[PDB]
């Protein structure tokens, strides 16, 4: 039984031995990354089912980030199996700034009156909090009186009364009880603050996971189409045609504008942690399940993230709730489900990826009966089209074991996973970018070939290739789908039904 | 624009010239037929649309036959277009007798009391009716008091209201004002006279068509599988295994015992001249759209046959009823429809094929939106019913000029055929038998091509075989459809989606 | 068992007893008519299943037209059973004239070059044919050169080649084989000759019929709204606003502006008499499937017509192509089937009404399986409609017996007939006016009551006048609809399920 | 804007005042019950969405259940609204005993060897624990050697190496590191422990609870139609037939008799606390997405009940999981959703009520387009059947903004609730039986009204009571259905479609 559900695990410091020490122990941090014993934790995530690792620039420098995606090349050696490389920007984020007279936080209480400031470069006080505020940028114009500043995951509000010309700051009433301490994240819902398409820290950042090697940027708070178009040209200029950009759809604004995003990128992150406090907390799984189904509609990836097995972060154990989630996301029709803080910098990181795994595999087994996605609605604009609607049609009316697709580009991989035929989808291709790059396509298991020399060569090894992986023995009925020749489905295409000897 | 609904023409003096004379000429049978000038009025039928030949063996002598025969092969050349050869038994037939003074006929009224004498090998009189019934068979133990003797294609009806054992005669009541004339065909509905299953008089004709080199068999008045089955025996015996059996319904047990009929037999031809005198004239379009609704879903062939456009066999145009009944029998599903009396005997042959043809080609346009099939019923539980499903599909979902199926025994192109797909299939086969077999399938234009050489490549054929005949040009779409390899004994298991150079 | 398609009976000397004598019988046309023994003719074609009757205003003049609806009056009381009364107008006819020397016909060979005159008033020869045009119009500069004339049913058809300014007359040649005698039609497809929008005639004709009280009115030619307009507005000035107009398609024009037409009228017949001479004789087919599907869609009456039961005219029994034809019409959808010639002018006028009766009766039973008319496609606008969907539900769920609605305007019946429910309607109203406007309607069974006190009476009503009818006895099911109170559906409305006590 | 979705709150000191202190506070229970007090914070849960109340007999005694229940009355009365009273039964619960000197509890390593004995009526000591089994039933012979013993939400495994036949002790090894403490709850699957299919604790409880006045009773760990059946003879002899049970489905031989089970209730709980410890805890969405399929193919009532908003027990905010799970079991077509620790025991139980009654009205928006359940797939062999299609057509058709039905037995409302309308169903009663056993199924507000005068009165009434309650105005269409004869017990067999 092979998962079809892809995952993304966060990485951090969780899997990682510093000086034979494991994170959290006494002294940790006085030791030397040890690379071997970190890469071997990293493999058995792969093993477990882990199809790509995402490098979050929210946090750490250039140096750190560089080191875990050599650290990444060795476990996949070690693993004997390859995954993906997903470089996630730090974009437009507020933090709270850091106290004065290293105060940690302070408590405040329903009805107070605060200030909020926008100034730049300063200490917070218990009476005003000070914004670290992407870019230096000035937000004082940006935000209307009856807005919220939310700190710390939404947890404390503010409610915008009145703004103070002389001091540039907001007058704030305290929503609720709470603490705002030193780092945490800040939001300020339905606001238009003008954050450059690309800022230069993201353009760099980009440009230095470019050079180290990467296949997928997932762009966060993308508004616009232009967020993604920027991050494209620098993809196109450094010869990175390859990468795939996921907008991470977190704010209204990409909510309102997600047809013409989704035209722009290559698929979806549902980046549901910011999400969840720039719109209502119960319209989360609304805008879950439309997005799902538009991306899919698309032929495009979806990536369902956050908070999905939360509590593995400290516990062995998920919720019922969580286990709920996962599962859902998968009869959503997600392509993939990821763990954020769970593998990243939790207690339990190789436990959260097979508890992940356990629940997808499981979830996969009701997508004939139950699940969301409705591949009969489609129109098909195309032979390559035609011809992946008739192997879900194919792999619904015969017992196929499995789909084999000989792809140049991934194109006819893409187009079978579209329509989420009830088989395994093993996409044999002729480069490491093009095999790297379909770890996230619901379904499709990508492995490196020689290209053929003719047709019947090309069913041949379609067959050899699915036998020597374990993924079919004598008896079992295939599908084979390839252009004619291989690389030209759009012009000529072809689907065989053969027999394993 | 290619005619889809198969054409069967009856073949007759009509088209033969004798010593330069038209049949109705004075001296015409006293001339020798005209070759080579009959072949071109025979030849204009083809090219106007006629599929398969009808040789009706009431009529004529085997000579006749034998040279018509002939004169097509001749013809087939002139137009460089093959058909097909059906031959049509007499079966059993009741005739008015003679009456005694030559008489021609006499005129009754409702009420009036006659008789309907059994012995054979006598004459009528105005009061006692004589029968010639097939094998001088005596019927009076066959036929009820409550039963109803019909004489002229069901013009008169007697009603039988006593038995007299002492003259074996019927007692009758005139039940209509009517004429009883000289040999005129007689029928007596939901009886079971003993006619055999197999009468000399077919033995002889079937055995010499099978010499002659016939592709079809249309079986007069199938009343059981075992009528059927008798004349699969003379094939069988004879080597002729390819010949088709087309069940002629025209009785109530043949439409009580339709299913096993239809399971003995290839096909069925709908008889609407008998079955209009042996069920009530009213319900003849009942039976006519069950049995093209059982016949498709058998994957068989349906002939719609007698008096679709009867009026042509006189007038230069058909009525508006008879456009509307061949109009009709598309849309109800017929693989094909036929001319009996209109191309065989009638002054407008050429006409009566072309009319039927245009009539053909406006309905086949319909199919689409009102089509009484539904090609969704059929179970896929093949290898090639699943490549058949595929087919339909893609012709469904983009314009598809041509569907071309390589096939060594005409299994795919009937499959193909019975999904009624919106586009021609061309059925490229490696011998005549099966080529001429083909020639009634919906849709089908079959072709012969020289046996797959182990270098050849069956798909480059295909589609240059498809250019040369003018059925496709550079940039129209096409499907191919193959058992790879080499056309050997190897199911469909390919499909191409293919854009022609 | 009640026949739901209704039947237009079209009237005329065939049913009409002169000094003892019948049509075509020797100085038949010397007697005066019987009106006694003409009207108990007409009570059998009432007893036969003739709904309305049809009085063509081509042929007769206003006293025999008066002495005819005369005796319809008489013929219901001999029936006990109430019929509509349609006036059908001549309209703008083409005539060939009355020739010089008494002559009654001429006949011609392809290639003969002869002269159309355009003259009026002139009588024709045959090198110069005369044409009678309606409202004694000049053509000559309405037809151009390459256009055709057809004469007789478009028999015989004569191509213009030139125009004599000088004698205003067109030289035409002989396209085939064929007979131009005097009074027969003719036909000028695709012109546009300025015939008036309603002619003083058709206005005087109809001004007539409203005097003597006439349910409906059937349009000659009908080419746009406009000619419908017309019509409605002399209805109305008379009180006679009751009136429904039935368009009559039978031209181009009047097909290219169908959707108009539909808008303006109440209902559509298919005058496939001028429709197939007007347009490709071989398409009627397609263009009756068409408009019986569009004023099915628009909630309004569709009358298939002419030449449905053709040979009836001559011979006791139709021909298979005719049963055909009419069991074919009732599959398409239509509400009414239609007798011209055949009733009006024929030997067998009440078997013509019989035959139509029995093969209508046969083809409903065949509709829930067969029916080409989709009722799941209707938007359901109004309370009306939905109350209308949920009785067709309730009829394809439960053995239905009946479904009684009591309507004061006829609407709720009207909209119930559309969705075409496996069940008879018992229409329950209060004048006359609206009781015979409801004939035309498939399946509606009106009857004359007097308006509801109570609503518990309006559902006692409904299930009393149903039993007293013999429509449904104790144990059947029956479906009550109205409006609460009863006609004001628009607004409320009720439907109750109940089993007859 | 109505919830369709039901809300089962369970019942708890967290929203009783004892004297003036809350839950929580120092010597609460050193206190008598604020009863008004607490029957106005009662008030504030109904107002906020609460249909029905749970009172969970595995904790307190009859008095503790009694003067609860009567809170309610309270509650009732000051809200202007009424609730349906639910009993959940204690059932065979197995649980950890008290242990030697009087230690809360102990902490264990993997691959410890230990004992679980199986002696009734004695205390644990940290190397040999002891079980309160219901009954006092010895469960030696019932669990064989691999058997796996859970404590604790099956957080603590213990596998079974060994049996000593000497003192009927299991021999485990500690299969993960954690805390075995006092009175948790023991978990031992895959298991069949001769418990009654009604044992006498269960027996009086249900009796002392149809002696207060219920409506619905919840039974633990249903394994058979047995178990349901045994409880329906109780409500038949004491005249209280009116009662509707739903099976509490949560180990596997309920899964595995679901259709007997399903056939004897009037509907499930899906327990999904003892069903994730009893079954693969990555398969209870499963048994939740089938359960709920096959209850509504019933037309009974589904109840998804445990753990649904945890979180906020203690916090004041759920987690997007949560909000996810709460969602989706409305999508997944559940009649009702429900509150156990979050409104019993929690710090935040009007919250906790408030923020499943908004994710509850924001999911049955999506109910349309996503909805699970398929009305299409029903029998229409009876009136009835016919008239709720109908009015379910009607609803797809139309913006029709309140289907009203007026019953006698509320089969009506029952029939058009499992068509799932796109309307609000107002179900007019003569009874308060009927209006109180009508507050659990999907969309139904129930309300009590005198049986009607004639037709033209009934059609007249349902208008007046739908406008009065504020559900419609002006302008509105609804559909009334009521059997005519009007009051006879007619069954349903008139509809109208109605501008008001
Ligand atoms: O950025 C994220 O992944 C989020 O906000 O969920
Ligand atoms: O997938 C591909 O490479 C194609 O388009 O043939
Ligand atoms: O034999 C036939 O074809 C018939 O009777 O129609
Ligand atoms: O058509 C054929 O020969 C086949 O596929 O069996
Ligand atoms: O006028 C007519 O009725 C016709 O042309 O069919
Ligand atoms: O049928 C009617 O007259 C109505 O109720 O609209
Ligand atoms: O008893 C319950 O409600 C459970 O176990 O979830
Ligand atoms: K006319
Ligand atoms: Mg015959
Ligand atoms: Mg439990």
């Amino acid at each position: 039984m092979n998962k079809r559900v892809k995952i993304v695990a966060t990485l951090g410091p969780a899997v990682e031995i510093r000086g034979g020490k494991k994170f959290g122990e006494d002294g940790y941090w006085g030791e030397k990354l040890d690379v071997e014993a970190s890469a071997k934790n990293i493999a058995k995530l792969i093993e477990a089912g882990a199809n790509t690792f995402r490098f979050n620039f929210s946090h750490g420098d250039h140096q750190e980030q560089g080191e875990r995606m050599a650290t990444v090349k060795l476990a996949e050696k070690i693993a004997g199996k390859k995954v993906g490389f997903l470089l996630d920007t730090k974009g437009p984020e507020i933090r709270t700034e850091l106290f004065e007279g290293e105060a940690k936080e302070y408590s405040y209480k329903t009805g107070e009156k605060i200030r909020v400031a926008t100034k730049q470069g300063i200490k917070s006080t218990r009476e005003v909090i000070a914004l670290n505020v992407a870019g230096a940028l000035d937000i004082y114009d940006d935000v209307e009186v009856g807005r919220q500043v939310l700190v710390d995951d939404g947890k404390l509000g503010l409610r915008v009364v009145a703004k103070d010309d002389a001091t540039r700051e907001f007058e704030v009433e305290v929503e609720n009880d709470g603490i705002i301490a030193k780092q945490k994240g800040v939001n300020i819902p339905n606001t238009k603050i003008p954050f450059p398409a690309l800022a230069e820290r993201d353009n760099d950042d980009i440009r230095f996971g470019l050079e180290q090697g990467i296949n997928f940027i997932a762009i966060s708070f993308v508004r616009t189409a232009k967020d993604v178009n920027e991050v494209r040209a620098i993809c196109e200029e450094t010869g990175n045609g390859h990468v795939q950009l996921f907008a991470k759809i977190e704010n209204q604004q990409g909510i309102d504008n997600l047809d013409e995003i989704i035209e722009a990128a290559d698929g979806i992150m549902i980046a549901r942690g910011d999400m969840g406090i720039e719109v209502p907390f119960e319209m989360v799984p609304v805008y879950q399940k439309m997005i799902i189904k538009k991306v899919n509609a698309a032929g495009k990836v979806v990536i369902t993230a956050t908070n999905m097995l939360e509590t593995m972060t400290e516990k062995p154990r998920a919720t019922r709730s969580e286990v709920s989630d996962v599962f859902n996301a998968v009869i959503d029709g997600t392509d993939a489900t990821m763990l954020s803080g769970e593998s990243a910098n939790g207690k339990y990181p190789l436990e959260s990826v097979t508890t992940m795994a356990t629940i997808d595999k499981n979830a996969q087994a009701l997508l004939n009966e139950y699940g969301r996605l409705d591949s009969d609605s489609f129109e098909r604009n195309s032979k390559t089209e035609v011809m992946a609607s008739a192997v879900k049609d194919a792999t619904s009316s015969m017992d196929i074991k499995l789909v084999v697709t000989l792809t140049k580009t991934g194109h006819t991989a893409r187009l079978i996973s579209k329509y989420r035929p009830n088989a395994d989808i093993l996409a044999l291709t002729f480069d490491e970018l093009t095999e790297r790059g379909l770890m996230l396509n619901w379904g499709v298991i990508p492995m490196l070939t020689d290209a053929p020399s003719s047709t019947d060569d090309m069913f041949e090894i379609a067959e050899r290739k699915a036998v020597e992986a374990g993924l079919v023995e004598s008896g079992d009925d295939i599908v084979i789908v390839a252009g004619v020749p291989v690389g030209e489905a759009v012009r000529t295409n072809t689907m065989r039904i053969r027999t394993v000897r």
